[PDB]
């Protein structure tokens, strides 16, 4: 319905290289949570690794790595869509 605070909350990984996608997931995990605490947004973050591609080849192999990195940092996430991943941003201190 109504609209909320500005700023992208969904990060699209599909299209980039496993290496890139990963690094991005980390840079966005901290860069995103920033505004989340500064302003105030959803405690989670949308991340699209890729969908449909598999049909032909979908050899992206991005989700595989992402999932591995997540579990490592004990990052809680749920699968609501066959092409989306909901992750719960971890809370903590602030820049200042």
């Amino acid at each position: 319905g109504s609209s909320g605070s500005s700023g992208q909350n969904v990060l699209d990984l599909h299209g980039l290289h496993v290496d890139e996608a990963l690094e991005h997931l980390m840079r966005v995990l901290e860069k995103k949570t920033e505004e989340f605490k500064q302003n105030g947004g959803k405690p989670y973050l949308s991340v699209i690794t890729g969908r449909g591609n598999h049909s032909q080849g979908g050899v992206a192999r991005i989700k595989p790595a992402v999932i591995k990195y997540l579990i490592s940092h004990s990052f809680r996430f749920s699968e609501i869509k066959p092409g989306c991943l909901k992750v719960m941003l971890k809370s903590g201190p602030s820049s200042g």
